[PDB]
């Protein structure tokens, strides 16, 4: 009965900033404005992005950002929670563009974290933000930090949360405390860089948004829902990289949490975090796409999925040619790979010759345009059922989205999402979760309970026996043992209480 987290990343570019105005879309398409009053009711958070870590390794505004323009801008959003007491306005450092391995201030980020003087300047620098410009919580987006760098990201949340809540009591803000959030990997591939200390890593954390979307991509060889909530054995699989972890966990263990290959899909993740001892399913958020990822050059007989395609993965786009057809958006953002919720929603209706199909397995829609060989991977209302369902029986914290100003005009995903949490006339009691392939590894976190006789120390036991000692149950992994569990590596922990 706890309120699920609406987290919805407002994301506006500096240009925009620095012309910010609310009565011209052809410069600023999505202005503060457009979050109406009855969306503002739908959020309990509004992720403002992105700030990034300067050479002075310190938390920081884009060089050419007109403070004066960003300040208002800013203060336009902390007004909305005028609508609704639980909106917090929280700002995020980051994304894929300054913070990936390759991006423009990763330096910053490996170098922040670096040392306890390097951390308590950068952590003093985000809570200077957060009160100086009047934000509610910080969000860190590293994408991502990796193993060698995880102690440092680590020590540097813990900083910031220890400076926060001292900031929530000097401040009395008792009943809407500053909040420490990150967005995480939402695949086992960028998740397996701190996978092992996920633990530390979620400690000082409010909400971990996993960036659960983007599964699929140009960058892959073949077409695929970027956001499946469950697998389809006709889909294409991946290898499992959190096998590969530094867990210093046994054969055994490995292979049962790690399957491989295996199903690239929004449970695989949630499941995975699921399965570390110390991360609770209350903290975890999933996050949403508010867009699709368009492929061209597909083939039949699937429509248009898993099949081989023709569209550049480089960034950015490689070429002058918009062939998403209907996508004026794309044009204006000069790459037909990326489309809103809302111009989908356009180009459906507009005789473009789309077609929507459903896979009842991922529980995901697509778009197919048979003619000129065009495949779309999508969420929507729809797609968001299942999703909302997921996230109450599995116990999360909620669901992030990427971004406002993709969701219709009428802010129609938004209010799905709200509905299927909220609305006290909706009822999916009888929603089918579907066949869809689960994930099925099991780990520390997620130990199924069971019931075992009681060890007897100097009792020999056969191959595939089970047994309770020290609180969980066990089983021999071969024959002839002689030895009390823990102890002898002959058995394998398979069970709780
Ligand atoms: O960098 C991004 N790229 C798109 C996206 O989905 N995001 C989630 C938070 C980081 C942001």
């Amino acid at each position: 009965s706890t309120r699920k987290a609406v987290i919805g990343y407002y994301f506006i570019p500096t240009n925009q900033i620095n012309n910010y105005t609310e009565t011209d879309t052809s410069v600023v398409p999505f202005p503060v404005s457009n979050i109406t009053p009855a969306k503002a009711k739908q959020l309990t958070h509004i992720n403002f992005s992105f700030l990034d870590i300067n050479s002075n390794l310190e938390c920081a505004w884009d060089p050419a950002t007109n403070d004066a323009k960003a300040r208002d801008v800013v203060n336009r959003l902390t007004a909305l929670k005028a609508h609704n007491p639980s909106l917090r306005i929280m700002f995020s450092i980051g994304g894929w563009y300054y913070s990936n391995d390759l991006g423009v201030s990763h330096a910053n980020y490996v170098n922040a974290v670096k040392t306890p003087a390097s951390r308590a300047k950068f952590a003093q620098s985000c809570v200077r933000i957060m009160k100086d410009y009047g934000f509610d919580g910080v969000d860190i987006d590293w994408e991502y930090p990796q193993a060698a760098e995880v102690d440092g990201f680590i020590a540097a949340l813990q900083e910031i949360r220890t400076l926060l809540n001292q900031q929530t009591i000097t401040d009395g803000r008792q009943a809407l405390p500053y909040q420490l959030t990150i967005a995480g990997a939402g695949g086992a591939f960028f998740l397996s860089r701190y996978y092992s200390k996920l633990a530390q890593i979620v400690a000082p954390l409010d909400y971990i948004n996993l960036m659960t979307y983007d599964l699929a991509g140009p960058w892959e060889k073949v077409t695929n829902h970027q956001a499946a909530l469950f697998g389809d054995a006709a889909g294409p699989t991946f290898y499992n990289a959190l096998r590969e972890a530094n867990l210093g966990w046994s054969w055994e263990e490995l292979t049962r949490a790690f399957p491989s290959p295996f199903s690239l899909t929004v449970d695989a993740a949630v499941q995975q975090h699921l399965m570390m001892e110390g991360v609770p399913s209350a903290k975890i958020v999933m996050g949403v796409p508010f867009y699709g990822r368009a492929f061209k050059g597909v083939s039949g007989g699937n429509g248009g999925q898993y099949s081989s395609h023709s569209t550049p993965g480089e960034d950015p786009y490689p070429s002058t040619d918009y062939w998403l057809v209907g996508c004026e958006e794309c044009v204006r953002d000069k790459d037909p790979r990326i489309a809103s919720y809302r111009q989908l929603e356009q180009m459906l209706q507009g005789n473009y010759g789309y077609q929507r199909l459903w896979n009842d397995k991922t529980k995901t829609p697509y778009l197919y345009h048979a003619q000129n060989g065009l495949f779309v991977t999508y969420d929507d209302a729809e797609s968001f059922k299942y999703k909302a369902k997921y996230i109450k029986q599995q116990q999360l914290g909620g669901v992030m989205f990427w971004h406002l100003g993709q969701d219709n005009r009428n802010g129609d995903l938004l209010a799905a999402l709200d509905r299927y949490f909220n609305a006290a006339d909706y009822d999916d009691s009888q929603l089918d979760m579907g066949t869809g392939l689960r994930y099925t590894g099991v780990g520390p976190g997620n130990l199924p309970i069971m019931t075992a006789p009681a060890y007897v120390p100097g009792t020999t036991y056969a191959q595939g026996a089970l047994v309770s000692y020290q609180g969980y149950v066990w089983q021999t992994k071969w024959g002839y043992i002689t030895s009390a569990p823990g102890s002898d590596s002959a058995w394998l922990k398979v069970g709780r209480v």
